[PDB]
């Protein structure tokens, strides 16, 4: 059966550094693989198909597909539970990168919901902001509104400890 | 800030044996602990706890100096013990929860998915496959009984399986 | 082929317990083991084939045995490397436990060669006799002579971390 | 304590790539590093470095805010080094390793083997197989230039494999 792997954390933990980097395997062994994101690169701080449902996969996954790769996870509709366990149960390996929090510190519904399918789980962390710490596990929001589905970077967002996000808020 | 490490697999995966080592641990380095299950009161593997009904009843045991709390069975409490958990988290103190993550019917638990993304750790367990004998069950399979996806019990309801063999199975 | 696990960690941190936690699993899947240690139970702080010699393992190995248990390895002789290396190209995989360091912190070489051949290694800690954290690496000698060579438990030795052992020699 | 990583595996498993990671990390939480590797400057994968003949040269560049030192190919280095290590982790440095576990004909390479032995955390890397294509290559083979152990070089000269197509290809 495909085994999932679910890579998680807040911002700027190499999430999806991790990602390609078992892209990288995959291409190496000459596997075919099918890379999705959320809607055309894949960019740390590769190609993907940008897809708004996640049952859009199903048109881009072909007979010798040996493993599917989606960053930002916690984007997609929950049905990204169902898709993922059909093509595990179909041979192939699934590697998903989120974020398991938002800045609320409110659980991404689809990341957990995956956390919980998962074989395996990474979970990674980032270099504190405040501290300068490898002890981030949470991203603070530092403008915008307070909205929890806002696309940005480190204009926006902070990686930090539990107790350095505690003594800012 | 305490650490959360969550403990999940099928049944038979030796979550409860994991989350009792730990416990072993907090003792012997003379750390105060406090431990829970849901609602008799041994908390044993295939430990005394208090056996409580909702999350919210855990900060009646929970003292100035408890330095681990540790959880069995978290996929029958309530949701509302994130919050609680994340509430330890902020005071100093490290959780340990030990749950299953999936259903018989591979739907999520609510309460371990809602755990697992708080954590800082998550270990996944895996079991012996009842049918091929390989160390790769991540899926547990009810046997007899009804179809019901609560229903406690061991052996004489649930089994351990690889994903082929449940397919298989199935 | 098979695979080497070697768990390793100063004495209290558990190896012999994970070990058996592994003859177990092997067992419950009805896969033939063979147990060993050295010059007749393997105790946690099973039965196994007391031997001296590395060598003597192939008299207790069949044609289906799956796994191969070795606990205390630090008192072998190290051609248990290349005793260890046949059985995994034989397709038998290999675990083997036993002390990193000497009470002395210098490495028991059969132990360093075995991390060297391993698939997998897991180094386990021990609570600190004397600050309490579950940080202890390191074994301290606190009776019985110099030796590095010397059976025994808590009598003779305690779990340290490494401040903890600077500290006390 | 400082505490000692040991980062091993076949060639191209990524060992400097991890190396260099965890550089990263200390650089961006502003603490000072030193990066040795044995004797052209760069440290590169498939950073700079001091360029070292001997774990003793290491102290001269060492400074008294040094946070983690980072040492590439350790398994050229003298076995000196395992002491040189052991003081910087008790000076509460942190120390980081990459360097081959074996030889390409499965020899253990010394001062990695005791290395392995000091270290609080081990990680194994693999490589993908050069023959099958799976991610479960932990050897390294000789493909051209003689049988000497002690011999650098690159795609040239090794590829990685697993074992039963190490086996398999001698
Ligand atoms: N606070 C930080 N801690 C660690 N690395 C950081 C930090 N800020 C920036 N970086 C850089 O970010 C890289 C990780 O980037 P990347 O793999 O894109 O992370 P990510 O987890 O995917 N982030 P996101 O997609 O925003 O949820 C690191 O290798 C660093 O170069
Ligand atoms: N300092 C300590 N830290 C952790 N556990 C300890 C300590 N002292 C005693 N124990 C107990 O020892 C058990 C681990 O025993 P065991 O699996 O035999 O360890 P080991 O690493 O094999 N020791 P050794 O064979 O002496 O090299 C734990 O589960 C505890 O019950
Ligand atoms: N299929 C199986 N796989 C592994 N262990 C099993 C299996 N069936 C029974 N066991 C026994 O169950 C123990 C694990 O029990 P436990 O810690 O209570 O697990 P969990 O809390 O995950 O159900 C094992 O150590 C073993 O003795
Ligand atoms: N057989 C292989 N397996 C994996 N990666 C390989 C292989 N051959 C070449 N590479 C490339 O080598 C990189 C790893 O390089 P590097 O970090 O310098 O490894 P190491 O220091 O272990 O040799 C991979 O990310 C990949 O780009
Ligand atoms: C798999 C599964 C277990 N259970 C129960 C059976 C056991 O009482 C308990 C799991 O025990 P365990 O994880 O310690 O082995 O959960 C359900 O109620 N529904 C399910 O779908
Ligand atoms: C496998 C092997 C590599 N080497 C050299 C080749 C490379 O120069 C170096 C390993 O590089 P790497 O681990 O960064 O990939 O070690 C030997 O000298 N002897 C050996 O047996
Ligand atoms: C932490 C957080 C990030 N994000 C976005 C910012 C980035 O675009 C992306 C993480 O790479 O997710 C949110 O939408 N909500 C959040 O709560
Ligand atoms: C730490 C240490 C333990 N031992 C012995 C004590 C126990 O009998 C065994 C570890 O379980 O190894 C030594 O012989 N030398 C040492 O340096
Ligand atoms: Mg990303
Ligand atoms: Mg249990
Ligand atoms: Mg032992
Ligand atoms: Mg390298
Ligand atoms: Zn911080
Ligand atoms: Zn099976
Ligand atoms: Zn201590
Ligand atoms: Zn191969």
């Amino acid at each position: 059966s495909g085994k999932l792997t679910v890579i998680t954390g807040p911002m700027y933990s190499g999430k999806t550094t991790e990602l390609l980097s078992f892209v990288e395997i995959y291409k190496l062994g000459k596997k075919k693989v099918a890379v999705f994101k959320p809607k055309t690169m894949i960019v740390s701080h590769v190609e993907a198909h940008v897809i708004e449902r996640p049952e859009e996969m199903r048109k881009y996954i072909e007979e010798d597909t040996r493993g599917v790769f989606i960053d930002e996870v916690q984007f997609f509709n929950p049905s990204l539970f169902e898709v993922v366990k059909d093509l595990l149960d179909r041979g192939i390996d699934v590697f998903c990168a989120g974020l398991d929090l938002t800045h609320k510190q409110n659980p991404f519904e689809t990341t957990a919901l995956l956390l919980s399918l998962a074989d395996t789980v990474i979970k990674k962390k980032a270099v504190c902001h405040r501290c300068g710490e490898y002890n981030a596990t949470l991203t603070l929001k530092v403008a915008g509104g307070e909205e929890e589905i806002d696309v940005g970077g480190q204009e926006k967002y902070i990686a930090v400890c539990r107790d350095c996000y505690n003594t800012l808020k």
